[PDB]
């Protein structure tokens, strides 16, 4: 096989959007094979630029091309060079821009740990003819800054594995199988906005709902507890639009449930107390002692919760 | 005709806008005919790579345009690789990425069980001159994993079929049906964020709605009754979002129309209660027996309505 | 001039934007003209597929461009075959796929009754030069089914008039009038949705509005209204996202007009109820005979408006 | 200099985003120079299509570029035609399509009276080597008809200018300025929409807010208020996605601004009068002399804000 | 090195998006090197237009690219003019469009004082091969005026430095430092559109959120507070579209947290003024003298903020 040494430059990551789960990565790729010795214009390496490599190429030099397998619609390329040295090696620098994928679990969403894969592989040779050699990964643009609400830690995991390709078996008999550089971005998600725009006002929502049994007759706390249901149907909303559809309940989503369930349990603890009385003249307050009991369970619950 | 056998491999599915109705489909293709024999350099097969493809198919050599029929847009191609061996094969492998649609039928929207369609079929060479003879779909990326909110069941469902059209039966006689392939891949979608963010908040809904009779005077309960209202009206705009414009009712919906229809009707009948008295004299209780009635014939309405 | 043949299929038509008025329409077009005899490979007609008919034009063949007036934005073509007899004829096929406009009247909104309509026109080519001779357009995959809400009816007029460009007349002293194909599919609206969603809720609403009246005190019932005209500002903007902003009112929109109406005559009405007494002696029921009188007028008013 | 002849065909405008101040221009160009006499295939102009012009460029064929100064974006242009006369004329006809953009000043929002903006000018030869003769634009598409809600009104605006460029001085040392054609066309916006959807509505609310000052006591007065100035902030919202962000008032805004001041002064006016006793036995009704000194003077601010 | 004196010509700058931090500038370069003399037709210079630069290219003329590191996406070139002069210097003038992206620091969102940073930089050749000499740059179209929010001050800083990439010193042995140009446009946010309708209306906001201790009894002052609460929640939504997910608190955001903080002591307040009897018997006036101490508080808390 050939050599490729890949050296992959970070420029920016932006735009990560959490519904979509996909993120936007700038920079260069570096990539540098040998080949055989050639003769340029004197002593210097010639310079190739972009929309005349054509020329070369169909001179029938070698250029291969790595494509990004988990990236989201075409990598918007931009400017190329092919750096041709005299002494024999190849020297292919371009610039990508493209929308990656990632997995990117959710399961603590404010507090979230997560991390941004770029997947560099040829797209025909097979480790066979085009092998990688190593990569070294220079994020030295965001080793220790934020992107947006991301805090960037740690370096730039670097990985080659060799991939495995059964549907192209058929035109391959035996080597099938491709050398596929894997780039991990760890990614910590800074929680403050969250925890001072949905965790607290929703704290005091809360509280505002354990308010209803400190009133006096029926019909008050009814409209109470239904015009607090109101401002938490409110928030249902608005965490619709900051997390994609998901199969399990976030730390916020968990806390809409827990407003829900303790505003229609004091309903229906409401409405148990008031017709507890056979012949309407018994006096309900052994029912009401949850003024200090109901937020003691609730309590436990999101303690219990927490962890 | 000529025998032409496709390995389609999917990637990944994405981006499945139930809205719209359409999905995001990518992988690679690789088409594989016969045609006469050829010498290469050396025993080993020549790679032809993207953009130098048009020197040989200038130069005589036959590559068939395959297209995507169910399609939105225009399918965003990627790199691309016409493998030529020297005994005689010419294999066409190229990437493709597009936005996809089917019918998706809508009528249990959260308990939902959808298929998606890939549809292949020669744009120019009918059957008498380019023949499909087997695809073999490589779907093990996604055989047992959930994109997004939908399960990914089963494998790969396929079939050649010979459509017919008529439109370009004037500029040919009597060959003018072309040889399709349908892929079909099952998909099952996760009831679990629906059931937890609209149908039991919902039902929490309904027994509120139900405890308008619970109050003792007519104000009241009248507010009572329109202040949920207004929240029922709340839900009615967050479901405008996840379905698109449908001629029958989903699930979501028939909810907001019994939440509707279980509110008025409560306002009619505490209408028709207070203007029951004749002199003013009467009491009313027998037309406020449905504390233990109203509930029950909206338990048989949803029990009819589910099955 | 040339005597041209067109024969349009109609694959689908999609993505029909009621708020920009235009609609996608996808499907091939087949354009047929004669020329001068030409020697073929064999018997059979030459097949020149895409990104290499560049060298039968360049080699002096005559192929016209067809373009479409009353597209939005360019058209995103794809494939396309110009198939050569060797009798004389030139077939140039291809596959379009573009936002179509049409005018779109919405005077009834959800019972509306539209059509879409589909024009081409050579781009260069005047009458003199280039003549349509006929079109049959082939909406077999449309013919009897229903695109998203609207239910697609009859088949599609075609028609061949000449339009006449006084633009270049500058450029071309008496000839300069071109032969434009106009392609007429009717499609009616489902208002199923509309009916089940906006129609009736808004009748509930009016009827709520109408319960004032049978409150007894006057605090009550001005709450009463304003939290009726509250949730009347809710379906306000519900609205806003299904149609455009226009100069008059569909049918929905005089709804909300006429529920603003109500509300605001109610309230009206119980204010000068309330100022009805000189020194605060007189009881107030004369003027409260509108528990059978304003609902009559407001069913009088609704019958007109709908004739 | 070179004498260029334009003549601007308007096919249609459309989409005009207020938000983004920018709308979209549809239509032909046909500019016309003359140069030396050539030879053409019979007496016949020749008409070079689209994708072959490239010939003739290469060949020596003097094609200037014509630009879009107010474009945003590229302009998407489509098909053309270079038709070349033997006796000396060249013709460059094509196809635009572009979001243009203009200054949009906006005091009166929905009886505003704009215009709509297309500048071209040559990219490369200043006025020495090209110089614009005349244009006749050919409106007669939209002379007398609506787009959306704005009505074109009266023809198109011709203007030729010479425009000046300082930036490109240090390279041509006297001749920098370039000859700069612009078409305006009026459009006055129908303001029926706004009227009966934005303006009659909060009137509606203002009335309503008046009413506050007719009711009993304190407490239901004071929620009066508040529900009323919550339908206020509802239609904060709804005007926040019609109209830009703008450092001065419009009309619709500027009622949101007195709707607020008038409930807020009603608000503090009650409070002043709760307060005025000062040993708990004063009545309240000579500061309560409001109901028909507070609409008074609002009818005044009003009619003081229209002029 | 060559000497390369760039003039940056900027046209207009628009759409800048707060919650991406991007912004779109359009105009012109004009890069001017020299190099050795040639031979033109006449005396005058040659103007090579677009798509015609590739035979000069390919014939063996050194045209730099250069690049936009700061850029977002492809940056949307247009038209290009290659003047070459006989005297020996060669002129690259170019028309680019593009959205670039800056750090836009947002700790006051409404009186902010930014600025626009363009950046550019030859993508291959470093500063041992290709030297900036000076540029400048003419902002005489937006010098002073002021577009969308952002009053444009001042003229454009200019800045040469050279920047250095270790990640191409593998290629690279000591040249491997770039020269790269950055100009720097200042832009003050113009904060009248957010005073009168963000910060004012909350102003409002508070002092009726101040109004509840005026009541005289538990339950209507609970519901005052509730309604008040409901409409804070309401201008929660209002500014999450407005500007971005942030760490920190802006001033708006910061209303937010004192009307919620307000609300819910008042509240909290309340219920403990309620239970504060043992047996029922104290009257509450002694922890209600917050009429004339919460605002005290409040405003003291609002000075200190300021600052
Ligand atoms: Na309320
Ligand atoms: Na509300
Ligand atoms: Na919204």
């Amino acid at each position: 096989p050939v050599d490729v040494s890949v050296s992959i430059f970070i420029n920016k990551i932006y735009g990560v959007n959490t519904l979509e789960q996909t993120y936007k990565v700038d920079g260069y790729i570096v990539a540098q094979w040998t080949g055989k010795p050639r003769k340029t214009p004197g002593d210097k390496p010639l310079i190739v630029e972009n929309t005349q490599i054509e020329r070369w190429i169909n001179n029938g030099l070698w250029v291969p091309a790595l494509e990004f397998i988990n990236v989201v619609g075409s990598p918007d390329t931009g400017n190329k060079r092919l750096m041709l040295f005299p002494d024999g090696r190849v020297i292919y620098n371009a610039r990508f821009l493209g929308s990656f994928s990632n997995d990117m679990d959710f399961r603590l969403f404010p507090f979230d740990r997560q991390q941004f894969v770029l997947e560099l592989e040829p797209f025909s040779y097979n480790n066979q003819q085009l092998r990688f050699s190593d990569i070294q990964v220079y994020t030295e643009n965001i080793d220790n800054e934020e992107i947006d609400e991301w805090w960037i830690r740690g370096k730039a995991s670097t990985h080659i594995s060799d991939i495995r390709y059964d549907h192209l078996s058929s035109v391959q008999p035996n080597q099938n199988e491709f050398s596929r550089i894997t780039v991990r971005i760890d990614a910590v998600r800074n929680p403050s906005y969250y925890l001072w725009s949905f965790i607290l006002p929703l704290g005091l929502i809360i509280a505002a709902s354990w308010s209803v049994f400190w009133l006096e007759s029926f019909s008050e706390r009814l409209q109470t507890s239904f015009t607090l249901m109101l401002t938490v149907v409110a928030y249902a909303f608005y965490t619709s639009n900051i997390l994609p559809r998901l199969p399990y309940t976030t730390v916020i989503d968990q806390m809409i449930i827990a407003g829900y369930g303790s505003i229609f349990a004091a309903i229906l603890l409401i409405i148990f107390a008031h017709h507890r009385q056979a012949n309407g003249v018994e006096d309900d307050l052994l029912i009401q002692r949850c003024r200090l009991a109901f937020p003691l369970g609730f309590l436990a619950i999101g303690c219990v919760l927490v962890i």
